[PDB]
């Protein structure tokens, strides 16, 4: 470690550690850029080269991390805990968590290996009829294709190439990545994700708002199966059963907006989908992003810097090496330099994800002034809500109008049911996958799931939370957790389902801010400069203060709570039991044990319905 970035002497008292923190901030700025600086140059660029350079920095991070880390515990460790000020002790309290520093040299060399080898495998798989990339292709076909087959190929080939050479190397990042945390007296790297909550009860409070929104998801899962049924016929769709993982608009069946067009209940109604206006007026990624930015620009939040613009990567690069496409927001840690890496694609749940991304971004500008340990959200979660909460704004019909985008304009009971449900399709589907994928990780970081179960246990959780099954047959040569950005690329999932329920909890108070009176989904904050102050105080706070604090001060409740999602959902829950009632459905898949069988000439004539 460069002599300018080693700790030097400080008293063993208060006053001492807060010199030590100020020291620790301006060595750790350099630190942390050179890293991010060397990840985001192999993100957008993935080669052999660009990986060892990032594996290096990490190392440089790591050997930071533990001069820092020792010293910290040399002169503050039996002290910091009764320290006076508040925010020291989270400072103090993050610095003396080592993590993958824990680990020797030779060990740490190969946890950084696995992390490069990992990222690589993923954002390089591709299927081969040629051959297919994850983004743009097989979301495309996964989002728009109505064919079994072509769905089918794409959903079997992505699975197959992304997951199976993944396993080896996740067993082995799993029990480095124990190893480590153990070290800061985690029983395994799951209870450190956790420990981020500061809850004791947290995995009871997750299942308790879970058992108030399943029946949502219960009857919005009937009725999208019906109109499978109806459109695939009895052979591929079980009214009993599991629906096939493959038919629900997206790779994971993780959200379902994207067969909207499918379901709509009132077709006569204004199309809710703004994507085809979108491409007919020529959109591109940067006037989305431009879009975007003026949402936040109304709230008196703050513009995208100019390094954010000539920084960022908001399309796939035509040159056309390999890349990370999944959406990601940088912040350098240098106060300067923060940037999207997204391959933009003109459509409207992209322009969502747009305002997810910004959302981070915003969360980054407001906080930059802080300690560079109190840089992250209240919790995760709350850094995950912020972009979709104007999202919510954006994506009502009235928003659309104002930005040119839903010509029609109608506020009759079929077009509510229509939007409602379009939006259920996208929120209220995520709510099992945003809750069972890090399950699965907990129970596979806690030796639960060893590996001769990974594959079991994931479609185990599939199955009783989302009511899915695969669609051809799988065993445990397949690793189908792998095949999701977030397994290999070891970023915790539990935030999203956070972020699901707490997004209504946010836009319920801001609307109120706003002075809205009218129905919670009809409300648009645009413009409100009284919402935007109350979001800035949440955004400017950092991980300053406990989030049970910085959100009672937001909605005027301490927990989590489920009751403004039920209350924005009200109309369309009560219509999709109407409907699945009249329908004579059963609620859930009691036939669990059912998979569809192959198609007839499957995958040989796969070269009749492509290209
Ligand atoms: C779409 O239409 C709904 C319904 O409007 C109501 O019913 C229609 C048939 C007409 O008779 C309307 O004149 C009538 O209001 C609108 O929702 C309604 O908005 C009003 C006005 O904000 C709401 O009234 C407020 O409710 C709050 C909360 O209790 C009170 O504190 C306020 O003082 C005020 O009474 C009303 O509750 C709400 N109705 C329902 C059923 O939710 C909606 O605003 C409109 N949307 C658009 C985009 O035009
Ligand atoms: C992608 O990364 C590679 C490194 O793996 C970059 O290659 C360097 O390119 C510069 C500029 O032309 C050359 O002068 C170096 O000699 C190259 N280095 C190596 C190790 O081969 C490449 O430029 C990167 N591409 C982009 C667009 O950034
Ligand atoms: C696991 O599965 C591998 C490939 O899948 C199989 O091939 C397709 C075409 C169907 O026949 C499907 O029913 C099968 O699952 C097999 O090559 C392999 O033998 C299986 N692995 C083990 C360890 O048994
Ligand atoms: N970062 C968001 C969006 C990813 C994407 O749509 O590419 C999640 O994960
Ligand atoms: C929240 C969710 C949509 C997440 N960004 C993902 O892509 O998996
Ligand atoms: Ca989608
Ligand atoms: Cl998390
Ligand atoms: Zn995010």
């Amino acid at each position: 470690l460069d002599p300018g970035l080693q700790p030097g002497q400080f008293s063993a008292d208060e006053a001492g550690a807060q010199l030590f923190a100020q020291s620790y901030q301006s060595s750790a700025e350099q630190v942390l850029f050179q890293s991010v600086a060397a990840s985001w140059a192999h993100d957008t660029n993935i080669t052999a080269e660009n990986a060892r350079r990032q594996e290096e920095a990490a190392l440089l991070s790591q050997e930071f991390a533990e001069a820092w880390g020792q010293k910290a515990k040399e002169l503050y460790e039996p002290i910091w805990q009764q320290f006076t000020d508040p925010q020291l002790r989270r400072i103090i309290g993050a610095v003396r968590t080592l993590g993958s520093a824990n680990l020797p040299l030779a060990k740490r060399q190969q946890y950084n290996a696995l992390l490069s080898q990992m990222s690589r495998i993923y954002s390089t798989a591709k299927v081969c009829l040629t051959c297919w990339s994850l983004d743009p292709d097989l979301t495309n076909i996964l989002a728009s294709s109505r064919s079994y087959a072509m769905l089918l190929f794409a959903w079997e080939g992505w699975h197959n190439a992304a997951g199976i050479p993944l396993k080896p190397l996740y067993e082995d990042f799993t029990a480095l990545s124990n190893e480590a945390y153990k070290q800061d007296g985690f029983t395994d790297t799951g209870a450190y994700w956790r420990s981020w909550y500061n809850s004791p009860t947290f995995e009871d409070d997750l299942e308790h708002l879970y058992q108030q929104l399943e029946p949502l998801y219960l009857n919005l899962h009937a009725f999208v199966r019906r109109a499978l049924h109806r459109r695939y016929g009895d052979r591929y769709i079980n009214l009993r059963g599991p629906i096939p993982a493959h038919l629900l608009g997206d790779m994971w069946a993780q959200s379902w907006e994207n067969i909207y067009d499918m379901v709509v209940p009132f077709p006569d109604k204004p199309n809710l989908d703004v994507t085809s206006t979108m491409l007919q007026q020529g959109w591109q990624a940067t006037h989305m992003f431009r879009v975007a930015e003026e949402f936040f620009t109304s709230l008196e939040l703050s513009p995208m810097p100019p390094e954010f613009w000539e920084g960022s990567m908001l399309e796939k690069p035509a040159d056309g090496r390999e890349v990370v496409c999944h959406a990601s927001a940088w912040d350098f840690y240098n106060r300067k330099d923060f940037r999207i890496k997204q391959c933009t694609r003109v459509t409207m749940d992209q322009l969502s994800t747009v305002h997810h991304e910004m959302g981070h971004i915003q969360y980054y500008l407001q906080y930059k002034d802080l300690p560079v340990s109190l840089r992250r959200g209240a919790n995760p979660g709350f850094h995950e809500a912020i972009g979709d909460v104007l999202a919510l704004s954006v994506s009502t019909p009235e928003h659309l109008h104002k930005i040119g985008l839903l010509d029609r304009v109608t506020n009759d009971t079929e077009s509510d049911i229509n939007y409602l449900l379009k939006m259920a399709l996208e929120k209220i589907a995520f709510l099992p996958f945003g809750y069972l994928v890090d399950q699965w990780r907990w129970g596979v970081f806690s030796g639960r799931t060893p590996p001769s179960r990974y594959n079991f246990d994931w479609w185990y959780l599939r199955t009783k939370y989302q009511g899915i099954c695969p669609p051809v047959t799988r065993n445990e040569t397949h690793f189908d957790a792998g095949a999701k950005f977030h397994v290999p690329n070891v970023t915790p999932y539990i935030r999203y389902f956070v972020s699901f329920v707490l997004q209504f909890q946010f836009h319920e108070a801001l609307c109120k801010e706003a002075g809205y009176e009218g129905p919670l989904h009809q409300c648009d904050i645009y413009r409100s400069t009284k919402a935007g102050a109350k979001l800035r105080k949440v955004l400017r706070a950092g991980s300053s203060r406990p989030w049970q604090e910085v959100l009672k001060d937001m909605v005027g409740l301490d927990a989590l709570d489920a009751q403004p999602l039920l209350k924005y959902f009200q109309l369309v829950t009560q219509w999709l039991q109407e409907q699945n009632q009249q329908n004579g459905e059963v609620l859930g898949w009691p036939e669990y044990q059912w998979h569809p069988p192959l198609p007839d000439n499957y995958p040989e004539g796969i070269d009749l319905v492509t290209d």
